[PDB]
């Protein structure tokens, strides 16, 4: 029966018809209520960085390597070596990343939760995770599951003869499914799962470059592309176009793409020994006896020669437990014919080739060379073919590219270098790490901070509104999924941010010139002290908030943490930063949504990426309005006669029943507030403004700040949230 | 159009297919992640009791009374008085309560959130809540919405000539929709919304007492019953049967039921002036312009003479703003004919009666007497008729019953009287308050506690397992939804708890005799220090936990909070306490699930009622197993060779891959753990045990406790959780 409904209707533990069932279009605050400290079994104060740095890292790697060849009878090792399986585990963990929204990736260890634990493409990776569990058990909280799944892959490569660039730990574990990711709207998995992302187009060559943004896989439940070919059609040329699209959506270019696929498929094999009808439910659907595993295979013991994962039965090289150039040799030198695997799937077998590909359980049995459609892709696109042919001839260039791309794969969502832990962090800085320079000079102190705040506030062209607006515009580029963005680097002053329409470029230029004047007056006049433009942008907003609170009758300390540095344009890639450009910004009343993402939904999504709770989101919006900090200085949402004073007037006026709110535009984005007694139009509001008086949970918070006498609490809460947001990217600061 | 699916599929803020869509039968931990401190805009520190006790209570009441007759143009008051509307608001807030499971009621102020804010039976209570908001805005955090909604009703009665018994404040606000309540499984509201709860029966008399347990309303979206009769059939006798059933499920008897209905319907009127097609979406479905209101009526201004709420147009009495006996006088003395309201609903009108029922907006217009089918029910049932006839002749008896029943309605989920705040708490002790006496003698001090711990741990018939088991058995009766149960009162020693099968009465009796011996030896030999059995039960389990920790190699001070009292059997009504009897208790490995709720779902439900987080639930279960604290003393789940020592052995052995787990019972409730090397059956487990190694988020926590070196953390976490559970009902310590 029906999608998303259990046949048995529970009457316990949340069972029954729910609010989101009745009103499924209503804004949900779920994404702001994930990952809370109380839900974390290690405690909200657990410091993973401190724990990992005490880890006996060399012993961990030695233990992983030993485990690679300790075959467990419940899931025997192919060729006596789990290396391939472990590499696949790590690649699948990291491989969900989408560059555009920065979600997916290995950094939260989400493979161990729903839905990723049960995606078809992750079949039998439950066995891989269970095999490495003893390492986690031994070393405890000093290595996270997130770090372990990836380190295991890295160690596996090295112990199969491929030296990597190194590794960085530092991924703190998470403790619930991340239900904030848009993986797609399809209600089916691969082999279906993609009508929506191709908008019902089935012309596989024509549609390949039309995959729905921000998605990076060609079906729901896949990592990147379909190994049988697009929609299971065994056409390598069309497969290549899907690969370029999907890898492009994960942030990889042609060279990196070939290197990753040719590199990975040096190792191990696929599994398609028996038909899929022999395979039981995925882990989330499996019975208690499976104890977190799934896909139980009822043929023989369900494992060893009977392994069934993808349905394909391909062994790429003659030495699947050792690095080689066998993949490209076979790919290019064989002639290929289309055959079926034992499970009935499309794959390719060498015509008149050698019968010397080894069987994983019988030293006396051999097979012909085989390839996936998605491997043949690499010789059925002009650019992939050029690259493949070059690396056939010069396998050392493949090894170099693969080491670099593999490091990128594993660390693309780890954030800045200051987050990377351990004794073998690669020394080279790569553009995808959004590199920052080491700091200039002696750090400014409290007395320097006080002098600079006063200098900033007395500078021509700087006022409270512009300072707060500018600081927030910088800060809200942060996203916690891939730990990119934020104020460190002062990238608002660089391309593309300085030209973002949402930053009001002409205004921003004047503000930045003013702050650069403050900088020039200070630097070289305070001994060895120097201040960055990044610190000044943040300090400016912070001084503005402090002054705005004082102007509202509240003397409060507004914390400031110095030490940001300024990035160079060379350290600031235009494409990578283009992904951080907002289409709507509720903190500064910029832009609007579209049919599939309303303005207020975009705001809540951004709030989740800033780790804000509903009260934090609410207080920040209300304070930005009081400060008059809209991107263009408009009065939209500015429901106060004391703009620039930090009061809860936004909320008080929003909930005043003498104001009637009506739509002005056709699109529902603009609203007018009319005084019911006088009949005069008093206010203009956006959806980002009015949602706080509509949504019942947000309105409950709006009410708190609208209560008589809450001027002081509002200020304290605002300053706390402001501080949190300004410091999100401060990984350089510990404890 | 599909139920529970939005026509437009958002791609932000949680948009996209979710884990619960793919695997809707999987256990969800959502109910353990509600009401988190981080989500409370008042802060986790906030002490509502302190705030309320500083409230100018008499001033709030004076302002409410004044509001009643200050008609607002946007929602004009009937007869110039909002009293009736406010009484309905309070009644509906309190009126969702179910005695069996203790959910619903006014104690969380949930009417202001989904789904209650948008149930059809709460139509236009959005206006009522908006009308009282200025009181909340004036007094701020010193009165909660939860308290204010009910106090407003109470004040309304008193200002319309009906003196109540008084009032108790103390309901702290909540900050999200409580999605833990089972309101039913239907996918429609009233006029439908009841196929499931009557298992498709439309035999209205025969089905009336077969309403699905634990439901207490005859359709989804109703408070109790359908005012037009069962499934809109205007049959008063069949309506009576629904009313007895629904009110009985809300914990009200016949006298109480007639008192509440005839009491309530002394006041105000219903609204059915225009057809339902003129009425817009409910609040959760309304556009932003409605700013949290809904049911916009497009006829005229939508209000005053055009008010449309239920579709009925009944004015029960000739003085709807003043207490009278006119309801019963009309009901009994008139001859009733079935007619249609202007909106097309069935109601009753008096045939050749007086034409003196006043119009709510025109002092010069009068109408005939009218009644609902649900009112005529009260003279179309033999027991109700006798009560109605008596109170027609003896109106003082109705007044007395109504005062008492109204007090019970409003306070039934407030908990022990130690929670009740304000200057007019009624002095009478009522059985539904689960009353407790004053203490005997002087409070034991730490010297006494040390002596008592030593005695308890060297007394015939007591040991670690039994002591821990007994304390938890007493503790888990607590439920946060109506603040009932817990260890205070030692009600495990009284009927009905002492003979609950889940308490293993023969073992319990031996444990209690032994504790009573300890009590006898202490009492009357330590001057005037006296210790209660309640304290000894908790102290015994606490001492046992502490010793078990010590035996495991961890020295920890397990805190104990003295001062519980022992309830009397007179204050412990067998029926009142039958409602707390558990179907299953995973903490002590008792019981089995039902067709509609698996054992593990019942456990998570109970955990929610104990306010436990997932880590707290997990640690408690593993510790109870290590302690050998099963209700029957069995080894099911006792995955340890060191029973009685507080180790994480439960987790270490649960996750040992050398153990294979298989179903033993046809009912799905029993499991066997076989050593795969030896082939020996090693363990036996229940669903409550094995879920911790199956569910991905619970198993993630199980793994923490199974990690090498976490023996101390396990004990520390257990002791914190133990302390939390033991003290849940200690409202006397907050007082
Ligand atoms: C277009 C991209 C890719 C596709 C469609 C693809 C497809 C597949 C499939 C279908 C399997 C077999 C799963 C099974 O039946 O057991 C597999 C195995 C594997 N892939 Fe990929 N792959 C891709 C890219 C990569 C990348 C980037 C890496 C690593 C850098 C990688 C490394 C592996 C390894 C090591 C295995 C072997 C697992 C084992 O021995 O158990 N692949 N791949
Ligand atoms: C069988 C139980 C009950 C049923 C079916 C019922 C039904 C109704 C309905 C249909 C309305 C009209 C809503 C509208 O159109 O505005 C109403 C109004 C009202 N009921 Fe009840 N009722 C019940 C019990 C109670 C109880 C227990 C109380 C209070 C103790 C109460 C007090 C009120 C009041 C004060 C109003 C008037 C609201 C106003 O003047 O705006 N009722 N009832």
């Amino acid at each position: 029966t029906t999608f998303g409904r259990c046949a048995v209707k529970s009457n316990q533990a949340g069972g029954g018809t729910r609010s989101h069932d009745w009103w499924p279009c209503q804004l949900r605050l779920d994404v702001l209520r994930q990952f809370q400290p109380s839900q974390n079994p290690l405690g909200g104060d657990f410091d993973y960085a401190e724990a990992f740095q005490s880890l006996d890292y060399e012993a961990v790697k030695k233990d992983i390597a030993a485990l690679m060849t300790e075959s467990q009878d419940w899931w025997p090792a192919d060729f006596g070596n789990y290396g391939g399986l472990f590499v696949r585990m790590a690649w699948h963990s990291a491989g969900t990343y989408r560059a555009m929204d920065g979600r997916g990736g290995g950094g939260m260890g989400q493979q161990r939760f729903a839905p990723l634990n049960s995606w078809p493409d992750n079949q039998n990776l439950d066995k891989a995770r269970r095999l490495i569990w003893p390492i986690k058990q031994k070393y405890g909280n000093k290595i996270s599951w997130a770090d372990l799944m990836l380190l295991t892959g890295n160690v596996a490569l090295e112990n199969m003869g491929f030296k990597t660039l190194g590794f960085g730990g530092g991924r703190a574990d998470t403790w619930q499914s991340d239900e904030a990711v848009y993986w797609g709207a399809e209600t089916t998995f691969v082999p279906q799962g993609n009508d929506v992302r191709y908008n019902n187009s089935v012309d596989i060559n024509a549609r390949a470059d039309k995959l729905e943004k921000p998605l990076a896989a060609t079906h729901m439940g896949l990592i990147y592309v379909n190994p049988e070919g697009p929609n299971g059609t065994p056409d390598p040329a069309a497969s290549a176009k899907d690969i370029r699209e999907a890898f492009g959506r994960m942030g990889m270019n042609d060279t990196e793409t070939v290197a990753l696929i040719a590199g990975g498929h040096a190792f191990g094999k696929t599994h398609g020994a028996v038909k899929g009808s022999n395979i039981g439910p995925a882990p989330e659907a499996a019975d208690l006896g499976m104890q977190g595993l799934g896909w139980h295979n009822s043929v023989g013991d369900g494992n060893g020669p009977n392994q069934m994962t993808s349905g394909l039965e391909v062994i790429w090289t003659k030495t699947p437990t050792k690095w080689s150039n066998g993949y490209l040799e076979s790919l290019i030198n064989n002639n290929w014919t289309l055959v079926e695997s034992p499970a009935g799937a499309h794959q390719w077998e060498a015509v008149n080739g050698t019968v010397d590909y080894p069987d994983p359980f019988d030293k006396t049995k051999f097979r012909k060379a085989t390839m996936l459609t998605s491997d043949l892709a690499l010789i059925n696109d002009p650019e992939y073919l050029k690259i493949s042919q070059r690396w056939l001839e010069h396998p050392e260039e493949l090894a170099d590219a693969f080491a670099k791309a593999w490091f990128k794969l594993l660390h693309r969502d780890l954030g800045p270098t200051t987050r990377y832990l351990g004794p073998e962090v690669p020394k080279e800085s790569f553009i995808w790490q959004d590199p920052l320079p080491a700091r200039e000079g002696d750090l400014i102190d409290d007395a320097d901070v006080d002098k600079l705040k006063a200098a900033i506030l007395s500078t021509d062209g700087l006022d409270v509104s512009k300072l707060a607006s500018t600081a927030m515009a910088c800060a809200t580029t942060y996203r916690n999924s891939d730990k990119r963005g934020g104020c460190n680097g002062a990238r608002i002053a660089l391309e593309p941010q300085r030209n973002w329409v949402s930053n009001n470029p002409t205004q921003l230029s004047a503000v930045l010139d003013a702050l650069k004047k403050v900088q020039s007056d200070f630097n070289g006049s305070n001994g060895n002290k120097k201040v960055s433009l990044a610190d000044l942008i943040v300090l400016g907003g912070t001084a503005a908030v402090e002054k705005a609170a004082k102007d509202a009758g509240v003397d409060i300390k507004v914390p400031f943490s110095a030490g940001r540095v300024d990035a160079t344009q060379e350290q600031t890639d235009v494409t990578q930063f283009s992904y951080l450009e907002p289409q709507a910004d509720g903190f500064r009343n910029y832009g609007r949504g579209t049919a599939r993402a309303r303005t207020e939904e975009i705001m809540v999504d951004k709030a989740s990426q800033l780790t804000l709770t509903p009260p934090e989101l609410t207080v920040l919006v209300g304070g930005m309005r009081a400060l008059g900090a809209n991107y263009d200085g408009s009065d939209v949402g500015v429901f106060t006669a004391n703009k620039g004073k930090l009061t809860p007037d936004f909320f008080v006026n929003l909930v005043d029943m003498n104001i009637a709110w009506t739509a002005s535009g056709a699109d529902g984005e603009s609203w007018v507030g009319t005084d019911r007694k006088s009949r005069s139009e008093k206010y203009k509001g956006s959806r980002a403004d009015l949602v706080f008086g509509s949504h019942a949970e947000l309105r409950a918070i709006a009410e708190v700040y609208a209560e008589n006498g809450n001027q002081e609490k509002f200020v304290k809460d605002f300053v706390a949230a402001w501080t949190k947001v300004m410091n999100l990217d401060r990984f350089d600061l510990k404890v």
